[PDB]
């Protein structure tokens, strides 16, 4: 089609909220050894051979890779290559977070196998994180403007005026969460973005701040959902972000807010 970066089938609300996306994917094990400023991960990549987006994923405070590794699968398998990455030490804070999200992405292109190097467009490039890994994607964003998504999960960071970003950045909160509150910190982080980026807001009903660390529907929904649209540019996922979930009786979320249209 027309626009080089779009990969997969039409998307739906089922192909979405599926445990496994249509791209059958394989494993790269980063041993922490090899890895450079981070502590070691997994690649997940799609088997076919088509170039893709590379994705960035850390844990938080006192967490490992586990407690990421179902969403940088789930997302690989909708046409990414994503590295859910161990930190240096479980104790590390968001700016070596961040620090660790930018060595992430460059094992990815400068160090994986060829298998994986090859798969991947260099110039896409999106980081997440959970908590005080969703702070450190926020300050990466602020220092690489060149990124073209990122999405803080519940996150945390001693600054919630994240004013100077101006990559696409997708917030979930989580309505229930007492350990990074939304009312001190997602929301205020969100509000910090300009109204002239590509913003969203996403607040999960009932949901603590261990949300992420579960297979969770909406949360891969619409992690998918945004690094689509702008990791790939593919408009096709515009109409799951604009007007966006609905709240409510039979709604998917909380609360949702956005700068749609996109």
């Amino acid at each position: 089609g027309m626009n080089p970066y779009e990969r997969g089938p039409n998307p739906t609300d089922a192909l979405l909220e599926a445990r496994s996306g249509p791209f059958s994917v394989s494993e790269e094990n980063v041993s922490r050894l090899s890895a450079s400023g981070f502590g070691g991960g997994t690649i997940y990549y799609p088997r076919e051979n088509n170039t893709y987006g590379a994705v960035a994923i850390s844990p938080g405070y006192t967490g490992t890779e586990a407690s990421i590794a179902w969403l940088g699968e789930r997302i690989a398998s909708h046409g990414f290559v994503v590295i859910t990455i161990d930190t240096i030490t479980t104790l590390d804070q968001p700016d070596s977070r961040a620090e660790q999200l930018n060595a992430a992405l460059n094992h990815m292109i400068n160090r994986a196998s060829s298998t994986v190097r090859s798969r991947i467009d260099s110039s896409r490039l999106a980081v997440m994180g959970h908590a005080m890994g969703g702070g450190g994607s926020l300050r990466l964003a602020s220092q690489r403007p060149d990124l073209k998504a990122a999405i803080p999960l519940t996150p945390w960071h001693l600054n919630k005026n994240w004013s100077s970003v101006t990559v696409p950045t997708l917030i979930i909160g989580a309505d229930l969460d007492t350990i990074a509150p939304v009312a001190t910190s997602a929301k205020p982080i969100y509000n910090s973005l300009p109204s002239s980026i590509s913003k969203a807001y996403l607040e999960l009903d009932g949901a603590t701040h261990f949300a992420p660390n579960i297979p969770n529907k909406i949360i891969g929904k619409y992690s998918v959902a945004w690094l689509k649209r702008f990791v790939d540019n593919d408009t096709r996922y515009t109409q799951f972000l604009c007007p966006g979930p609905r709240d409510g009786l039979f709604g998917e979320v909380e609360e949702y807010r956005s700068t749609c249209p996109f």
